[PDB]
């Protein structure tokens, strides 16, 4: 019944809303400097809160956006109600040691640019070559960012933060990288990925490879190397080479191309790594099934001509440049380490 | 582990904005066009779409939409994808009788001038007197909606939609209205719910009773008395009187006035009939906890003034106006009935 539904549907787009609200004004955090599994009253977070000082309602209207993250188990609840952290809303505080929690990578995927964009998905279906970003800021995006300083920020910010606990994954399961003389990092970025992999495998020789208006800018790290360059004209000369989050961006025609490109210049007895999340056969409500789906949307939204891909499909791309032995590697609720061998 | 709860919290904004794509690419229905249990694939529901007969790749990008839906369990999967109906599919395709969906309502919860008000919910916590629909368009809601028809229509068609459903249930449960002459309809707008009401039992002298600039449209309907005037000053006499979705529109000093011109317009063992959702003393995953919270979110994003309140709250609130007995009636998932008796 109807009345039902209300509640299922009505609550999807209340949640995330809500859920940011909270990010944007600390909570997860000023909760958590309290104690351990501890358990905190609205009047008090707000106390803890600087511009709510001159605002006397603080108190109550954050007990309304939070008793909504409570019902949605994103928070726990006590009785005056009092919320607690929960295992997935710690990820949300940030740690001591660096800073780092998934608050930076959320505050992007659900940015108004984002969501301006989601706004007009219904676009990729009817109209053939319709970028719903471009739908919705009337500018290609790499034109937008140029001239938006803080559409810059929340993404860089994000997609760091992001790839460091995808780091921190890998160097927990993957065992590959000792025994490697040195990798080329393909699309490298400003080097980062690489710098982290340098420092806990010394026994490498870091190569960052992407564009000249890239490289000009990237840090300066030690064991990395830096190289400006074309992917997909020509890929640097190497042993090993990392493609993290790179085809996801590209079709198939151009995914083979830039393959290609890594088969010349990898010696035989030699793979490029390749990291990304796989997407399932068997789509379910697993963690798995979300962590592909969600880029896909992202990559619809931003990007209309990228797409996530299931095992069989890098193992298609992957084989038609001139590989075999596609050895899959499984590192972390889909993170996967597809290892394409020469 | 992050990498698990990137996909909980991660897929929270994804999930609606698929959802509005799909409704509004109007997938419920074409599914339903096909069959009773039928299981269809995007190839087909894409050539169903006059729209997408033009863009090749129009069926590939709604797979990708709908695998998030399938994943969620809006929709049901099978092996291509093969998608059907579910019992919340359900509710978003319009009846054989009426046309009446949830779509119309889901549509307005989600809408851009909605969630673009959400994206300020904390100026509430923070900005005293803040209204985040205002920080986000510079209009009241008012101004805005007068200049803005795709806006006021939007926000008509699921108030409107909402109703139906919402009268269909108080029907099928309360035994008031069958015992009634006289009903006094204070705030019924265009008198649209007394009209549903003196329809179905039209033993019952209708009337309805809001401002001058409302009444001063609404059309004529059999058994119906419209009356013009300001309920916070003085409300009409009359054997009962109905306040549906009134009460939560305002704070506790002035819902004890309108309740207060009430009881002096009623005679003894007259009774007035307060139609709200009820706000749980212990919110939970269930639809009796969001029917509450999504409306008390809308209220601090478009009108902050307004509040969900729990049946010990309304019953302080007829006390005060000097009533003496309250029977809370529950109707279904949260919403109710409650009759003040005087």
């Amino acid at each position: 019944c109807y009345l039902s539904e209300t509640a299922n549907l009505g609550k999807l787009i209340c949640i995330p809303m809500a859920l940011r609200a909270a990010m944007e004004l600390n909570v997860f955090q000023l909760i958590s400097k309290f104690g351990t599994d501890a358990k905190v009253s609205a009047s008090e977070i707000a106390s803890k809160m600087p511009n709510a000082k001159n605002n006397p309602e603080a108190a109550m209207y954050l007990d309304r956006i939070l008793r909504l993250l409570g019902a949605s188990s994103i928070l726990s609840v006590s009785t005056e109600k009092l919320y607690g952290l929960t295992n997935s809303s710690c990820c949300l505080v940030p740690r001591q040691e660096d800073g780092v929690s998934l608050v930076e990578e959320l505050l992007f995927t659900s940015d108004k640019v984002v969501v301006d964009s989601f706004f007009k998905l219904k676009c990729v279906v009817e109209e053939k070559d319709s970028v719903p970003f471009e739908v919705a800021h009337g500018a290609k995006i790499f034109e937008y960012a140029a001239t938006e300083p803080r559409m810059n920020q929340v993404f860089n910010d994000g997609m760091a933060v992001f790839s460091i606990v995808v780091f921190e994954a890998v160097f927990r399961v993957y065992d590959g990288f000792l025994d490697m003389k040195e990798l080329l990092d393909v699309g490298g970025g400003i080097g980062t990925s690489v710098s982290k992999i340098v420092a806990k495998y010394p026994l490498i020789r870091g190569v960052n490879f992407d564009l000249p208006h890239v490289i000009s800018v990237a840090p300066q790290y030690p064991g990395v190397e830096h190289v400006a360059g074309d992917m997909f004209e020509e890929v640097p000369k190497g042993q090993n080479m990392l493609l993290k989050w790179v085809l996801h961006d590209w079709g198939d025609e151009r995914c083979v191309k830039l393959l290609k490109n890594c088969w010349n210049s990898l010696p035989v007895g030699g793979k490029v790594l390749i990291i990304e999340f796989v997407l399932p056969n068997e789509l379910g409500n697993n963690a798995e099934s979300f962590n592909a789906l969600i880029p896909d949307l992202l990559l619809m939204a931003l990007n209309p001509g990228g797409k996530e891909r299931t095992i069989s499909e890098y193992d298609d791309l992957g084989k038609a440049a001139g590989f075999i032995k596609t050895i899959p590697i499984p590192i972390s609720n889909g993170l996967h380490v597809i290892e394409f061998h020469k």
